[PDB]
């Protein structure tokens, strides 16, 4: 009986919750916690393995050949001895397969205030297909996209860019107004609005 949770890297936009990727692993129900908060996005804790389960869920879900997102797992090693009963609620976010009801915690509610600020925008594009260079895409996000502070094209999110627009708005405006006119596949040039720090 030792560390056996596999984490799952993802969780990168905002939208994209635990709950959702948890429905994933959830597919055997066995996760008996899951917890989400220092993984800075692109990382979450499945816990339900114990050595066991990741058995069917480590090889079940483990080479699983992504086709359209592409994800990383790994599973916690920690060869020393560690004792459970350290790591159900003392790290931050902790949540517990399924949901908590409304009689778990007391007043829930939290405060804001917090260090504020400015709201910038922060875009990555994908794969671009060959025909379209990077010049056409960086000129839409300006004259098309509206604010353009700066964009840096390199291997970031493999192959993929990310380029910083102030007005929020405007990173998004891009992808319509990039994109305004499609015929379908929409090529495999991907418009995504990120936030960074700032």
């Amino acid at each position: 009986m030792g560390n056996s949770v596999l984490l799952v890297s993802n969780l990168n936009p905002e939208r994209v919750t635990p709950q959702s990727l948890f429905i994933l692993f959830g597919v055997y129900g066995d996760v008996q916690r899951v917890k989400i908060l220092f993984n800075k996005k692109e990382n979450a804790l499945v816990q339900m393995a114990d050595g066991n389960q990741a058995q069917l869920a480590m090889s079940h879900l483990n080479g699983h050949k992504l086709h359209g997102k592409p994800i990383r797992i790994t599973l916690s090693k920690h060869q020393n001895v560690q004792l459970p009963r350290e790591g159900q609620e003392d790290q931050g976010l902790t949540k517990d397969y399924g949901n908590s009801p409304l009689h778990r915690f007391k007043k829930p509610g939290s405060k804001n205030f917090q260090n504020i600020f400015p709201p910038s925008a922060t875009l990555h594009l994908s794969n671009i297909p060959p025909s379209v260079s990077e010049e056409d895409l960086k000129v839409l996000f300006s004259s098309n996209g509206g604010v353009v502070k700066g964009f840096k094209f390199f291997q970031k999110d493999r192959k993929m860019a990310l380029i910083q627009m102030g007005s929020v708005e405007e990173a998004v405006q891009a992808l319509i107004d990039l994109h305004n006119h499609d015929l379908g596949e929409n090529h495999h040039l991907r418009v995504s609005f990120s936030k960074s720090t700032i």
